[PDB]
């Protein structure tokens, strides 16, 4: 498939229950280490396997290239292809991850694409997924259903009319973190080259899902994905899946808080 780095894993032998694909730039080693030490640590969750991989492109910086080569060798959990790893190539990055699931891990029951400035509660997510009774054509997250493209020309998420010429975006889920059954990867990969390209990855996946007639659904009767962030508390964070706006030091402190308070009951 044209990959420069492949994780040392065999999904055929031991099909994972949940695969996390984490986006981060080359310089964000601190993010990746914090994740590896917290919600990214591979383990059995209620007897289900969790696997965690980091998606990277390439960079022009020789120093960063060497750093990442060393990191891959040391940890063996990086998925890499030869594309310039910049914000406006995130669509390529996401498609790389999806391509990977399709080629080397179609046995994954579920896949979460997530960002690195995130807190993820894998235990509660696994509980809600096992409760959902859905194993195919399943896609959930924070649903963004009547979105309009941002036309402010200097905005981080600006798209011109030539980049995206219609008044509304398809239904899609926030790219801060979304979850889908493993089969969905193959479908999206198959259809991706025939769907109009857009440089916003979560929107592009929404376009693919729309072409596939895959409907978005809420994971639970209460909201569980929070792209806007949250005021922290142990009891709240025990009953959410994903929270945005979390820098590495904060992630480590929050993980510590959950460990320090394990075994206490919550209202
Ligand atoms: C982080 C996030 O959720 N970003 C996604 C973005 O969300 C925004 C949209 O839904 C718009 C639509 O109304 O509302 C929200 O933001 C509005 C406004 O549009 C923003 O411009 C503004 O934020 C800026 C402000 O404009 C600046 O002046 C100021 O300096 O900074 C602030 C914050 O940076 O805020 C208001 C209220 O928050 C909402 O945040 O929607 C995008 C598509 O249009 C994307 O979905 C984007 O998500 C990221 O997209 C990339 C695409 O490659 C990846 O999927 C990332 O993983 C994903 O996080
Ligand atoms: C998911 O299913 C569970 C289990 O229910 C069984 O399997 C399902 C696929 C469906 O065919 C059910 O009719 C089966 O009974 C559901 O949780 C059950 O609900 C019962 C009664 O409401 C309750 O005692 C327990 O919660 C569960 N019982 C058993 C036998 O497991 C659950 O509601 C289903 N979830 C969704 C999202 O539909
Ligand atoms: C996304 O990545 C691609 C692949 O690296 C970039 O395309 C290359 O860009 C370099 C210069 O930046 C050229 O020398 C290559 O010829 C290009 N190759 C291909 C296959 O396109 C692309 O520029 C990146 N996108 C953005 C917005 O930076
Ligand atoms: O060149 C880049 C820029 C960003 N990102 C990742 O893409 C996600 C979105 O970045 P950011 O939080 O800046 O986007 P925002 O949520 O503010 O839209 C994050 O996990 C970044 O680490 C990446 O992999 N490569
Ligand atoms: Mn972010």
């Amino acid at each position: 498939g044209n990959f420069l780095k492949l994780p040392d894993t065999d999904c055929r032998q031991t099909p994972p229950f949940l695969v996390l694909l984490v986006t981060s730039s080359h310089k964000q080693l601190a993010e990746r280490m914090a994740i590896r030490q917290t919600w990214g640590k591979e383990r059995m969750v209620k007897g289900k396997q969790l696997k965690t991989f980091f998606l990277l492109g390439t960079t022009s910086s020789a120093a960063e290239t060497k750093e990442v080569d060393q990191e891959s060798q040391r940890h063996g959990d990086i998925i890499q292809k030869d594309f310039l790893d910049v914000y406006y190539n995130l669509t390529l990055k996401t498609m790389m991850g999806i391509e990977w699931v399709h080629r080397f891990c179609p046995q994954a029951a579920f896949v979460m694409k997530t960002d690195s400035d995130m807190f993820i509660n894998v235990d509660y997510l696994t509980e809600l997924l096992l409760k959902k009774n859905r194993t195919t054509r399943f896609f959930t997250g924070f649903l963004k259903l009547n979105e309009f493209p941002i036309r402010q020309p200097f905005s981080k998420w600006f798209v011109s009319k030539s980049e995206y010429p219609w008044d509304r975006y398809p239904p899609f889920c926030s790219g801060t973190g979304y979850v889908f059954s493993g089969d969905v990867a193959s479908q999206v990969y198959n259809v991706s080259k025939s769907v109009p390209y857009i440089k916003l990855e979560d929107v592009f996946v929404g376009l693919c899902l729309e072409r596939l007639n895959i409907r978005l659904e809420e994971l639970h009767s209460q909201p569980t994905f929070f792209p806007g962030g949250l005021r922290f508390s142990v009891c709240l964070f025990r009953r959410i899946v994903a929270c945005h706006f979390i820098k590495p030091r904060t992630l480590l402190d929050y993980w510590q808080a959950l460990e320090n308070s394990r075994g206490e009951d919550c209202p």
